């Protein structure tokens, strides 16, 4: 499925060894069990990431309609991802882009802190997901830190998913960046780093492929090489986590990356 | 303190009397440590009401700043009410007069529905509350019905306080009410029962109060006894939760009800 910053949130990940500590496995019981009981008063769906095995332990409720999940993709209780993929595929494209920014950031600012003061913050936002009847409605999202290792690293990343109170349209998901003791609330500023996801060279090399240029002709209009052309082209496909280049040119119109 | 609807609320409890029920303690417990690991994860606070003893379970978490409390106001654990008086206090007298009316609306909605489907509802809000700074900041509120009891009534009901995503002013406390596996949330219009907590006949009388009337001289301008005059004073006191009549009408001018 589409998505971005695949790539650069596995970096952040990457500067904490919590694969290399020898880790007890009755606290991601204990945290299992938490989270099917909120699931239990929300109604929505809670997501578990392991840093240390990178897995992720789904629960669903069987009110969270909203997530318009099937019959088989709620059974789900373990992914063998970071993320839970098919969760992921019902936000709304352009929301995807901003949460993944906000994500990103997030945990830049997390994984650089103390222990002790990375578990203070949480990051927020109001995503539009698709139901059963293809209608978006506005949901909750939550991103926290929820355990570290006793060395120190980051060893649970907790996502919550809750039908929101409001459901009024506004431009953007509103990500937000609290810390708690301190009661300060940072709104984030995506719009910039939206539009720059693909560098200006990329997109214009999008633009033609859409407009139906062949390699060659981009290579003669843009002034290049159709091996550079053939870079780019495989660069976009990575950075959009698409298959092929019909594929990247609806995730980048989809997404709103042009 | 101040407060309105208390004497209406109470009512509502009371159509669902529980003393000819043994109930299983070993249920309200496990609720309890549930609300725990959930302030640890919010940074927030979490009350509740047993209404089969009418005493209030309060957890505050430690970075809980918003709330404005005291060290020893902090410190409790089992209030002996349906609610934390030390709680309301910091919220601002306009935005707890909203709250009391979504809490009152809430119930009497839930406690008509069977056990099962009260379970799929949810109360929200946005309140204001002042911090230990005397400043006030934007908190989410959220009321539930939590568990029943075998025979059928209402036996815990769960509050939670945290600090919101969205510090941005609006007019009101943007009361909703969710029904979690339908995907419906209503907006409640608060402001025409807000205008009428009060009677024009009672609003009438405080003027005259505060104008320095005594009830004789009420008696003699509305043509109505002293008695009946008295029992009006005695009605505003009960509905406004105050002590004496200087304390309604500074009540009745800060909760904007004249
Ligand atoms: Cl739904
Ligand atoms: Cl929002
Ligand atoms: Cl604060
Ligand atoms: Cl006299
Ligand atoms: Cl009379």
């Amino acid at each position: 499925g589409m998505d971005v910053l695949q790539k650069e949130i596995d970096e952040v990940y990457a500067t904490h060894p919590t694969a290399h500590e020898a880790l007890d496995n009755g606290i991601v019981e204990q945290h299992q069990q938490f989270v099917r009981s909120l699931t239990e008063v929300n109604g929505g769906c809670a997501v578990i990431s392991d840093l240390s095995n990178r897995k992720s332990y789904v629960t669903v409720h069987p009110w969270a309609n909203f997530l318009g999940l099937t019959p088989e993709e709620a059974a789900l209780s373990v992914i063998d991802s970071m993320d839970e993929d098919c969760i992921y595929r019902r936000i709304h494209p352009e929301d995807l882009v901003e949460k993944r920014l906000m994500e990103y950031k997030f945990f830049q600012k997390t994984f650089s802190m103390s222990p002790g003061e990375r578990l203070k913050y949480r990051g927020r936002c109001r995503l539009r997901m698709m139901n059963e009847k293809g209608v978006y409605q506005y949901i909750d999202n939550l991103v926290q830190i929820m355990q570290n290792t006793p060395a120190g690293n980051v060893w649970l990343i907790f996502c919550l998913y809750s039908l929101s109170a409001d459901q009024r349209p506004e431009q953007g998901i509103y990500a937000t960046i609290t810390q708690m003791e301190r009661g300060e609330v940072e709104t984030l500023s995506l719009s910039e780093e939206h539009r720059n996801i693909l560098s200006e060279r990329e997109k214009e090399i999008l633009r033609c492929i859409r407009k139906g240029l062949s390699s060659k002709e981009i290579a003669a209009t843009l002034y290049i090489s159709v091996n550079t052309v053939n870079r780019h082209r495989q660069n976009i496909l990575e950075k959009l986590s698409v298959g092929n280049s019909i594929e990247a040119c609806r995730a980048a119109e989809l997404m709103k990356l042009l």
